[PDB]
This record gives C-alpha cells, sequence and structure tokens, in this order.
C-alpha cells in the first residue's frame, strides 16, 4: 500500500505464505480449522523471526572474525514494548507480510494487537535503553545489551473508582518467540560469604551460588543487515541446592526470585536488599561474559581497547568494584594497573538531580550481602581521597562531601560517587542538565577533574517513533523528500521549503487528522469512551510524579471548567485533555493526583452545559504500545515539570516528531528543542532556573498566589470543599495540604503564566493553517533529537569508536 | 545396519539431512562450527518430532469426527523416560535416522544419550502408565493420560562414602522439545471456600483459584499412525493473585508450587497437604476438560457410553466426588443419576495390599481444603452404608469394617473404600494379587457386590523392553519368525520348534554376551567401574523396600563371600552381583540397606584372595534408561519379595523377555510367569502365601533360625561386630536389629532355601547350552506379559471398547 513500508515482490510473498503456513502447523501443531487470531499471530512471528537468524548467526560471527572494540550497555531496564512490526520494518519486510497475510486472508494489523509489550522499564530511562540498541545496530556499533530478564515487566494498570489498581503483567504467559535461551551459557554468581586472607592475598569463601541463565534476543539495525545481541539473564538455583526433601526442592525458588519481578519506582530510590541482589546478578554474570569473550582476542593493558562499559545510571555501579575484584583478586594484576584499566573501560550516565532518587546504599547491607566489594570500596575510597587531599590541602569539608561514604545515623555508600571516581567520562543527558550538574550537585568532582564531565543530549529512534507508529507522515515526508531521512533524521530540515507549499500544508493536517480519527476509534472501541475528533488533543503522558507537575495540567482544567460555567455561550475552542502514566505502588501522592483526574473528569463530561467543549480522559495502562498510538494523535505536548527538575525528557521529543506542538517549560531537552525550531514556534511560560533558585531563597510562599489570583482560590476552595468528591467531602485534603504548604515543585507559581500561555495556544488553534505551519516548523528540525546523532556522540567521544552505514552482505 | 529399524530410502535419508540442517539453523540458532553434540541432539529431536505431528493432527481429528468412547486415564504418575528412539521406533526412522546423521558424520548412539529422562514416576506403577499409553497406542483406542508436570521428576541419586545422596532432577533445564504447551486451554481449580446452602442447592464459595495450564506430548502407536495425547497440567497462578505489590508478585509461588515436584515415597503413604492438593488438581482440570469434550458431541445418560475413567490406584479417586460435584451442584442433575452416571464411568486399579500404602486422609484436610467433597463423601458412606445393612441385617461389625469413615484419634476417609464403592469395577493387577483381594482386605466388598472384581494382570510393552533396547536379541528373532510378534508377543511361542536348533542356540548365547561386553564398558567408561563379563550377571534392580528384601539378597552374597575365605582354592561359578534402586528421603531402614550394599563391596572387591569371582556393585541412579542397558545384560533376575506383598512385579517380565533365567518366590506375577514357561524352567524357592499365614499364626520367631544355621549365624556376627563397618563398629545394628526381633518380612525363614536354589542356578549356569535352552524357553512364553495383551482385556471387560490393529491413512 504504503512506499516506505517496501516491496511486496511475488517470489517474497509466495515464501512467506508457505513458512507462515509451515509454522502454524508445524511450530504450532494447529489446523487451519481450529486456529485463533493469536496462532496467527505466533505463525506469523515466527516466520518473521526465521529472516532474522541468518543476518543474526553472520554478524556475531563477523564480529569474532573481525573483532573490532566491543561496547556493552548495562541497563537495569530495557523498555523494549513490541517486536513484530519493528523487525518488520527494519528488514523491509513490511509490505510482504501485509500482502502474504491479505492474501491468507488475514489483517496483519489485528494480529499486531495480540503481541504483548515486553515491558520490563518503567519510563523514559528503560526506554533510552531500547531507543540506544536500535541506533547501535543501525549504526554498525558491535553492541550488546546487558540486562535482567524479568517474569513480570511493570504492572498492568487498571482503573477502579478511579482508583489505580495493579496486577501483574504475566508477559510470558504465551511464550515470546524473540528469545532464545541460551542455558549451555550458564555462570555462577555468588552472594554473602565472607572475606579470608592468604599470603597469596584475598579470597572470598563460603558464598551462595545463583546461576544466571541468559536468554538471547536479536536486535536489527535498519536495512543494514545488523542483527545484534541483547542478552538478558534469569536466575535459577545449582542443583544440590540446600540438598524435608520436598521443602528443599521447594526453597530453591528463594534463588529464582531475584529475576522475578521489575522493582516499579521511578525517580525514586527504595533501599531494598532484592534490589541490590538484582543489581550485583546483572552485573557479576556480565562481566564474566565480558572477559570470557576477551580472553578469546594474559594481558589486560589493551582491555580498555577491547571493551567499553556504559552505566545506565548507577543501578550497575558495582560493575567498578566487580572489575577490580576480578582483575586482582582472581587474575592478581596490581591494584595500580587494575584501576587503570577499570577507569579506562567504565564510563557513567547520570538521569537526575533529585535526592530522593540518587542510589545510598546503606554499608550494613554491602557488609552482609558483599563483604569483599565493600572492602574494595573503601579502598577506592581512601585513595581517591587523597588525591583530592593532595590537591585542595587544607579543605577539610570537601572530602567530607566528596567522600565515597556518608557518615549519618546509618552510613551509607553513595552510589554516583563512586561511579564518577571509577569512570573516564560521565554525562547529562541534556545542555541544561549536564551545566547544573557541574554547578551544583558534582561541582567538587568537576573541580577535581573537569575533563571527565560531558554532555550527551538524549535521542529517539525515528524508526519506531515515526515510521512505525506514524505511516501516513512517514509516507509524504518521503514523497517530498526521499528515504533517507530514516537513517538521517537531520535530512527533515529539506521540509523548511515546503513551509508555504498549500499542498503539504494539506497533507499534514490530513495525516493529523486521520491519526485523531483512528485514535478516536480506539477509544471507544477498547474502552468505551466517547470524544469529539475535531477538539483540540490536549495531552500529557509520562509516570505520574510531582516533579512532572501534571497536578498543574489539572489546575488549568478546572480553570476552563469555571470559565465555561461562569460564561456559557461563550465561544470556546474546545479541548480533549488526556492524561496518563502510572504511579508506583507506595507513591500515595500519585496515587491521589490519578484520583483527582478522574474526579475531574466525573463532573466534567457529565456537565450538559459544556457539551462537548471540554473533556478529560485518563489514558489507562499507558506504556509504549499506547504511546504509538496516542503520540501521533496529539496536537499539544505538555512538558511542564518545574525547571531544573526533568533531566531531560524523550516523550517531548516523540510528539515533536510527530506533528504536535509542544507547551513546555525551560526544563531538560525542551531548551534545545525550542532553540532549534526557534523559540517562536514553541508555546515556553513559567519560570527559568534562575527564577527557582531566586524563590528558594527568598523562600516560597504559596499562600501569596492563593490570596491574590481570584481564579486560583476559587479551584482551591472547590477542592476542600467536596465540589470533586461530593460523597467524600474531604477526599482531597492531601493535595490541597500539600500545594499550599509543603509544594516542593511551586506548582502555584507557574499558575498564571501557564494559564496565559494556555490562550495563546487556543489562538493559533483557531487558525488551522498558521498552527500547521508552525507544526511543520518543528517536524523540520527535529533532526537533533534523533539517537542515531546521541549514540554517534557516545561513540565518537566516550567509546573510541567510529560508526558505519555500511550494510553488511545478505 | 539391521532389518526390524526400517528402511534407509535414499529420498527418506536425503530429507532428514536437510531438516535436520534446516532446526541446527533457524531453530537452534548455531552454526555448524560452534554446534556441540547437545544441540545435535537437539536438532535431531525436532527432525524426528516433525514427522509426528502431522499424524498427531489428524489422529485428533479423527476422533473428533468419528467420535468413539474416550478412555481417560488418570495417574499422578508418568515414567516415560527418553522419546527419541522411541518415537523413532515406532515411526520406523531408526535406520534412517542412522543413516541420515552417520552422513553428517555424526553417531546417533552417542546423540541419544543426551536426552534427560522424563521421570515423572516412582517405579512400578508410573511405568506401568507409561507402558499402558503405549499399548494404547498401538492399539488404536481413543485414549488420554492425563496427570501433573512436575517441574522436579524422581530425584537423581548420588552415592556418597556408600550412602544416597538425593539432587532436584532439573529435567527441564534444556527444553523439552517433545511437549508442546496449551495456555489457551487454561482451566481454573479451587480450593478452601465453604459451604453455601440456597434454595437451589449447595455452592461452594469464597475458594482460592489456582489456574492449571495443559502441555500436551505425543504418544505414537506402533506403525499405525495413531498418535495420542499424554496431557499434563502446570499450576499457574491467577493474576490479580493476592493482587507490598512486591511481595504479592513473589507469593504467586505458593499456587505454582502445586506441580513443582513429585513425591519420591513409593508403595508408603505420607498424609502431606501438598500431596493432596496435587490430587485435587490433576482430577479437577481433567474432569473439566472430560467433560468439554463430552458436551461438543444436555444428555448425561450417554455421559457412560461416551467416557471411560480408569483411576491408577486411589492417587485420582477425588475424581469419583468431583464427578458427583459437577453433575448435582452444577449440571442440577438429582443425586441418583448422577450416582448411576459416575458408577458406570469410573474404574480403580489397586496395586497393593501393604497396609502402610494405603491412602487414608485425616478429615481435618478434607475440612479445609475440600469442604465441599467432605460433605459428597459423607452422603456417599449413608447411602452406601444402607445398602450393607439392607444386605447383610444385623451385622454391626461389617458396617464399621465397610465404612468409608475410619473412627480413632483422628477420623479418616479410606480412600480405597471410596473407589471401590464408586466404580463399577475394581482390579488387581496379576492373579494371585487379586484372589488375595478377595479373600483379605477387600473380602467384605467382594461379598456384596461380587460383579466388580476382577483381574488383569500387568505387561511391558515390547517396543521399548524388547525391540528398542535389545535390537541383537529382536534382530535373530525376527530372523526366524518374521516382525509380527512385535505387535502380538504370543507368536514368540513359536521359537520354541528352536528349542533344539544348534545356530539358534549360539544367538541366543551370542546375543547376551554382546549385551553383556556393552554393559561391562557401560560401567567402566561412565562410572570407573571394573567387572569380569565371563561371569554371571545376577541382578536385582527396583525401589529398594524391605518387602523386596534386598537384604535376602545380601546375605546370599555373604554366604558365598564366606565359602570363598573358608575354602578359598575350591572353584565357584563366578558372580558379578548388582543391586540397584532409589530409597525414599526418609525411609531410614532403606537408606541403611544402600549402606550395607556398598559396605559389603568395599570388603569383597578389594579381598584378593576372592579375585574376580566375586564382585558386587550398587547401580547408582537406577531409572528407565538404566534399566534399558542394564536388563538385556543379565543372566538371573532377582525377584524375590515374600509371598503375599508383590502385587504383580514388571520387572520380572522385562528380565524373561530379554534372557534373563528367574530366581523368585511364588508372589505376584512370577507365579504366571512360571506357569507360563514350566515350573521346570525357573528358579522358585521359599515360603509360598500359605505358608505365610501358618507362619504368622504360630508366631515368626527368628531366633529360631539364627540357633539352627551356622551360616547365618556367623553373618549375623559379622554384621554386630563390625566386619563390615570396622571404623563404626556399630553401624547396622539396626539392621541386625530389625532382622532379629521386628522382620514383617521373614528375611530369616527363605534363607535356607534360598541359597540351595542359588546353588541350582549356578550348577546351570556351569552347561552354556542347557542354560541357553531354559532361556529360549523363557523367551518363548513370554507373550502373555505383553502390554497389548492387558490393554485389550482392560478394553474388552472393563471399558466396552474393541481394539484396533487397522493403520490410520499417512
Ligand atoms: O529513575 C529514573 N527514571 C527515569 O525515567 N529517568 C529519566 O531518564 C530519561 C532518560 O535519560 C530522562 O529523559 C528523564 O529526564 C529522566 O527522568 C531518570 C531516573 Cl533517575
Ligand atoms: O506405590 C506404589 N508403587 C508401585 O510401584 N506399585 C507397584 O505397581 C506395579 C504396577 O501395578 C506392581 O507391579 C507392583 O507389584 C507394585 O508394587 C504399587 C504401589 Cl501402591
Amino acid at each position: 500500500q504504503i512506499s516506505v513500508r517496501g516491496l511486496a515482490g511475488v517470489e517474497n510473498v509466495t515464501e512467506l505464505k508457505k513458512n507462515f503456513n509451515r509454522h502454524l502447523h508445524f511450530t504450532l501443531v494447529k489446523d487451519r480449522n481450529v486456529a485463533t487470531p493469536r496462532d496467527y499471530y505466533f505463525a506469523l512471528a515466527h516466520t518473521v523471526r526465521d529472516h532474522l537468524v541468518g543476518r543474526w548467526i553472520r554478524t556475531q560471527q563477523h564480529y569474532y572474525e573481525k573483532d573490532p572494540k566491543r561496547i556493552y550497555y548495562l541497563s537495569l531496564e530495557f523498555y523494549m514494548g513490541r517486536t513484530l512490526q519493528n523487525t518488520m520494518v527494519n528488514l523491509a519486510l513490511e509490505n510482504a507480510c501485509d500482502e502474504a497475510t491479505y492474501q491468507l486472508g488475514l489483517d496483519m494489523e489485528e494480529l499486531e494487537e495480540i503481541e504483548e509489550d515486553a515491558g520490563l522499564g518503567n519510563g523514559g530511562l528503560g526506554r533510552l535503553a531500547a531507543c540506544f540498541l536500535d541506533s547501535m545496530a543501525t549504526l554498525g556499533l558491535a553492541a550488546y545489551g546487558y540486562g535482567i530478564r524479568y517474569e513480570f515487566g511493570i504492572f498492568n494498570q487498571k482503573i477502579c473508582g478511579g482508583w489505580q489498581m495493579e496486577e501483574a503483567d504475566d508477559w510470558l504467559r504465551y511464550g515470546n518467540p524473540w528469545e532464545k535461551a541460551r542455558p549451555e551459557f550458564t555462570l555462577p554468581v555468588h552472594f554473602y560469604g565472607r572475606v579470608e586472607h592468604t599470603s597469596q592475598g584475598a579470597k572470598w569463601v563460603d558464598t551462595q551460588v545463583v546461576l544466571a541463565m541468559p536468554y538471547d534476543t536479536p536486535v536489527p539495525g535498519y536495512r543494514n543487515n545488523v542483527v545484534n545481541t541483547m542478552r538478558l539473564w534469569s536466575a535459577k538455583a545449582p542443583n544440590d541446592f540446600n540438598l524435608g526433601y520436598i521443602q528443599a526442592v521447594l526453597d530453591r525458588n528463594l534463588a529464582e526470585n531475584i529475576s522475578r519481578v521489575l522493582y516499579p519506582n521511578d525517580n525514586f530510590f527504595e533501599g531494598k536488599e532484592l534490589r541490590l541482589k538484582q543489581e550485583y546478578f546483572v552485573v557479576a554474570a556480565t562481566l564474566q561474559d565480558i572477559i570470557r569473550r576477551f580472553k578469546s582476542s594474559t594481558n589486560f593493558d589493551a582491555f580498555p581497547d577491547k571493551v567499553a562499559i556504559q552505566l545506565n545510571d548507577t543501578h550497575p555501579s558495582l560493575a567498578i568494584p566487580e572489575l577490580m575484584r576480578v582483575l586482582v583478586d582472581l587474575e592478581r594484576l596490581d591494584w595500580d594497573k587494575a584501576w587503570e584499566v577499570t577507569v579506562k573501560t567504565c564510563a557513567y550516565t547520570n538521569h537526575t538531580v533529585l535526592p530522593e532518587a540518587l542510589e545510598r546504599w546503606p554499608v550494613h547491607l554491602l557488609e552482609t550481602l558483599l563483604p569483599r566489594h565493600l572492602q574494595i570500596i573503601y579502598e577506592i575510597n581512601q585513595r581517591f581521597l587523597n588525591r583530592v587531599a593532595a590537591a585542595f590541602p587544607g579543605d577539610v569539608d570537601r572530602l567530607r562531601r566528596m567522600s565515597l561514604v556518608e557518615e549519618g545515623a546509618v552510613k551509607r555508600i553513595n552510589m554516583a560517587h563512586l561511579c564518577i571516581a571509577g569512570s573516564h567520562a560521565v554525562n547529562g543527558v541534556a545542555r541544561i542538565h549536564s551545566e547544573i550538574l557541574k554547578k551544583t550537585i558534582f561541582k567538587d568532582f568537576y573541580e577535581l577533574e573537569p575533563h571527565k564531565f560531558q554532555n550527551k543530549t538524549n535521542g529517539i529512534t525515528p524508526r519506531r517513533w515515526l515510521v512505525l507508529c506514524n505511516p501516513g507522515l512517514a509516507e509524504i515526508i518521503a514523497e517530498r523528500i526521499g528515504e533517507e531521512y530514516i537513517s538521517d533524521l537531520d535530512q527533515l530540515r529539506k521540509l523548511l521549503s515546503y513551509v508555504d507549499d498549500e499542498a503539504f500544508i494539506r497533507d499534514v493536517a490530513k495525516v493529523k487528522q486521520e491519526n485523531k480519527l483512528k485514535f478516536a476509534a480506539y477509544l471507544e472501541r477498547e474502552y468505551k469512551v466517547h470524544i469529539n475528533p475535531n477538539s483540540l488533543f490536549d495531552v500529557q503522558v509520562k509516570r505520574i510524579h510531582e516533579y512532572k507537575r501534571q497536578l498543574l495540567n489539572c489546575l488549568h482544567v478546572i480553570t476552563l471548567y469555571n470559565r465555561i460555567k461562569k460564561e456559557p455561550n461563550k465561544f470556546v475552542v474546545p479541548r480533549t485533555v488526556m492524561i496518563g502514566g502510572k504511579a508506583a505502588p507506595g507513591y500515595h501522592m500519585a496515587k491521589m493526583i490519578i484520583k483527582l483526574i478522574t474526579a475531574i473528569g466525573d463532573v466534567v463530561n457529565h456537565d450538559p452545559v459544556v457539551g462537548d467543549r471540554l473533556r478529560v480522559i485518563f489514558l489507562e495502562n499507558y506504556r509504549v504500545s499506547l504511546a504509538e498510538k496516542v503520540i501521533p494523535a496529539a496536537d499539544l505536548s505538555e512538558q511542564i515539570s518545574t525547571a531544573g527538575t526533568e533531566a531531560s525528557g524523550t516523550g517531548n521529543m516523540k510528539f515533536m516528531l510527530n506533528g504536535a506542538l509542544t507547551i513546555g517549560t525551560m526544563d531538560g531537552a525542551n531548551v534545545e528543542m525550542a532553540e532549534e525550531a526557534g523559540e517562536e514556534n514553541f508555546f515556553i511560560f513559567g519560570m527559568r532556573v534562575e527564577d527557582v533558585d531566586r524563590l528558594d531563597q527568598r523562600g516560597y510562599n504559596a499562600q501569596e498566589y492563593y490570596d491574590r489570583i481570584p481564579e486560583l482560590r476559587q479551584i482551591i476552595e472547590q477542592l476542600s470543599s467536596g465540589f470533586f468528591s461530593p460523597k467524600q467531602p474531604d477526599l482531597f485534603k492531601d493535595i490541597v495540604n500539600m500545594l499550599m504548604h509543603h509544594d516542593r515543585f511551586k506548582v502555584f507559581a507557574d499558575y498564571e503564566e501557564y494559564v496565559k500561555c494556555q490562550e495563546r495556544v487556543s489562538a493559533l488553534y483557531k487558525n488551522p493553517r498558521e498552527w500547521t505551519r508552525m507544526v511543520i516548523r518543528n517536524i523540520a528540525t527535529s533532526g537533533k533529537f534523533s539517537s542515531d546523532r546521541t549514540i554517534a556522540q557516545y561513540a565518537r567521544e566516550i567509546w573510541g569508536v567510529e560508526p558505519s552505514r555500511q550494510r553488511l552482505p545478505a
């Protein structure tokens, strides 16, 4: 049907049909008469996976022969979503599969909806890892994603009486056709034990053993025949484990609980033992495999020329003392050389400056669990603080601030400090965030070693986030400029010369309208929810967090409602306001914010005076596959964190790529987005970082906004008095209380400028042609925010490898 | 190579090689350069499974079309062993695979040794189920084996310092290519809850739900293109399960512990909650599937014409009140009709008369776990005891003996009594065992309803137990008489006319010698153990149990040793005595018997005076695949249970089929074996059942044997005084104590006749020609003990179906 979806050759289609039928019969052990759509999905999924494997085997052999430097991306999170369409897209098989399945009398889109998301992440950080893997393979780097094969990913979210309820995401119930179990490469991981000293050094003894079993999933590059590997570890008990006989066998579960479940706290640290076991487990098993692979090239000096390890936040920071443990205790390198090797090998990415998100592990945990790694960390700390002392003689307060060991009621190890000490590069994830790091939390480190500190502004893969989810927009772009922009997103700049082309204006607005019609219909069929598709689609989707200020969004919605009630017969640009996202299970305030959002819809959506001029919809179970449907339907993107708190953001980029305009603070990557499109083509409002600090010094007093803004006071009074919760009049007193007295994120300070900026958006919306021209201006300047540009900077400036767009042979 | 192994056609071989290579590449994602033998096994296993599926699908469709009466074989045990060679054999693919793999430069036998046993049973009862499934499909019956997919089968046994040590049998580590997960047919099973009464009857409410997920494994008949199904259930948690969030997710394991592990107690009842959950789980899930399948034929009168359910011991006896629960509470049939349907549907097989092996569940368990099934069982008991009262008016003692409810400190439900009440047929497993049932434990039942009681003497599948494990013997048999005996074992009778054929005598003795040479070499390569292959191979392999009297065997071995020490220069027929078998984990005496056997080898095997005239070897980890190697190497089969205790035995048949002679008591099927071959062709010794009762009346006094038999006294003194345990002189005082004072099985009473009968065996062994002629006489009369004859009797006399040897189309 559409051009960027590849060829449907006679030979290809005929072949696909036969392999589809072979898998239906032989693999599924089904006959056409009892197959359900789910069986058809599987037959298709196995048929497409067949095309990968040859490429998978030849890529992995090519690396063994040529021996390039390898990149190991360690992360506790890989938010992959679905694999089928992405694989079709990267292999140019999409039109052929469509044809082949159409001829068997099936609808490929129906089938794609049956695939479970691999929800092995929480949000922005785990999805960055996913975009990165795709960019690494598109750019021909010999790169391996390593993590944990969680048996339950992020919980599925149900809304019940307006409240979030969690349920287990049993994503593997029906099998995962994409993975290949690799029990032959099972590896031991050690916990507990104690440290013995011999004449030949330290020895870690009496440990419990958990085996790590690898599962490999292929990662295809974009039409370059590269297929890289994501290797995820699964925990297994050893066979002599505790070996009532019956009880001994059942207790094997204690060991395998390590890979059972993903911790669902985003931007919040929970110091629980099970988490730290997961952290050590991925790092222990990954480093043996790395070293094994290196020894099949004695000489560790060349280790940093053959290996790069990227640490995705501090989660795998135990890689640093573990690499020392292996080099010093097992290989018998001396300390100083092991340390040189380790620093040259590791690099660390920070994703936050929020105090509560930083990992600081109680020393009593590390002591019990990892008594040798604690010893190594104290030694790292001592040698490091000696370099500090030597450089800032006398500055005792610097020593206590810079220490890897925090003193206090419970001593803690500050894992970020460890990473900066043992890495040759540390980077933030947007220009402003990187600057904040150097001026604030890591200032002392920066003065010590300014040359470690870098920026690598985040990006998103244009494959998933454009070609896969928005074929209509990819297609009209490609009619004008060709196809090359898909792996060179800077080419979108050529679209600037079409800003005054009447036919192009009309095709952009037409693609948006179609996407909105398709999303409106997904809403009714799957959730009996009922919307005007001519309305402006105002969307805020991301994890529920106070800093993300969904509450600010809420106050705007209530203000619009109150302005309609006050003058019902006055015209307003109609909106569909959609907010979506998961709250972590113990984050009480996040759960209250969800409940408020639904309580608002309850009032607003059934007010007959409002008509279809205002609807508030909470999007349930937001996740990757739902992002792919809603983002291309969006007209307005809400990116309204308090300035200084959102390290980068990446939703913001997905929306800009897909023809939504942005309303945002100068936060994170919003700053670079605006600078790329021109501030005139962006709806910026509210405090800058500088303004927030000024306010923090005087002191933030919210009563002051409440006394001066009648519209705001009326909302607060409606909240306290039970207007949004008539049977529980005090339902929301926690929120009101927090907003009035304990608001770390200054919702009231930005309210006024936010509302006025919201009027400027409705006004452009009234002028379709001029809305669409600003849209083209955004789309056209989104090139920088491709993950291919990001990974190329990592590769050149951190890993020391040269990207390559050259096809490997078929 | 050999004729009964099928054709190696050019076209077939060429095809196998290509599919082998396809699976290596696409399924295994390996290249020839890194494949290990284990990968080659898998490529072969998938290539052979491809040939099954077409037949599997067409068999299952043929039953749906024709709708014959279906047989449901319920068992908690299916001792399958390996599947690959058996599948090749039943599909006539064996020579072709041999050829095809030989041309890829591989050794098929090497590959077969990589397959794990499916050890989902304990011994004779779970292996009977396995032979039965094979016979049911060979005979074209529409039959389904239902049980439990245990994640850990019988433990692997290691001997350490002479002691058994257990370890978990992680048989699924590398995947099971034979099974097909069927998550689409997942079913709910209920536990706990309470019973409510409405105006519309009883209702079972507030239950916990465990899902049962089915895994299907194909069961091929012998060259008839029938492939039946073994469906095994796996326990899964529901998704809202308990739904700390983290803890809620981890506790999903409590539910899935139901299918985690096979209970390893054989012939001994352990009344543990986890066991009863397993029992209910298999029965609950199986009956829904049965009823589902029946409703795709409203009218329950025809239920017994469409369904037979065979109960393998009392383990699935909850089928009886569950079928009532479904008919009466769910379908709203009235009691009396539901009961007629249930009786006409169920039949029960007993496998033991040992008091300690019978299931008697505490009422407080059933009450908590299954409160509705307890109610139904009390109602069954009351109506049943009313029929007894009506028939034997006044006989109060009969009422208490026959009750399903045993009174006592804890009230118990006697599950055998339940089965006899709710089944139209009850059967023992050998003629003498069936007689004992009617004269003793079930006498009262027999007088009430004599027409329920039947015999179905056990059998073994000649496929596995002859063609698969003994190709050499199958082959010389087939040269003379053709191939038809493989599915008509009565034809072996024709071999009687070759008893005086010199060439045949020599080919039987040659096959035995070769098997012994191959087993001698398996012993050295895999266990550094060192034997004379010219010796008589004296073998007792079966679970370690006091009633099986491995101790009697032990005393004989010590007597031979002592006779050698007393006259070293006198000639004796040399023997290799091999004893093997697993002891259940808490059975202390069974573990001591293993330790004695090794302690004896320790003395005997290193006595330089003994030379290679006597060796005692404990065969470690006895299981199905080890049975297939040792049984055709055996010259002498030890079947020496105290008469009246071994219900049938089936090892005894495997040995007789494979050219070992039998030394045995008149116990179980030994009685019919001797009657088939002629008592002259069998080494029978010791008490008959009648003699045992006579001894029980006077009272068994072991001191009497010890005072009258000097050879026996010397053994006991050597045991007490530390001769077999010099560093622990009192190691064996438990055994001596038991033998002297508390021997339920009368080891001393049979000692004398056993030793003298052991001399008669050595004497025939001295005359190879005459040994071999008696062997031919056994082999030739083994036809009765085929499982095809057994299943044909079940089918005709119990299930009401007609077997058929007709091929389904290819
Ligand atoms: O726990 C976390 N989870 C997460 O999604 N991020 C995000 O990481 C994203 C990727 O860097 C980034 O765009 C966004 O600004 C961050 O909030 C950071 C932490 Cl520390
Ligand atoms: O728990 C058991 N396990 C077992 O193997 N059998 C055997 O069942 C075998 C099959 O009927 C039979 O030959 C043998 O005589 C029995 O001991 C019986 C019980 Cl009750």
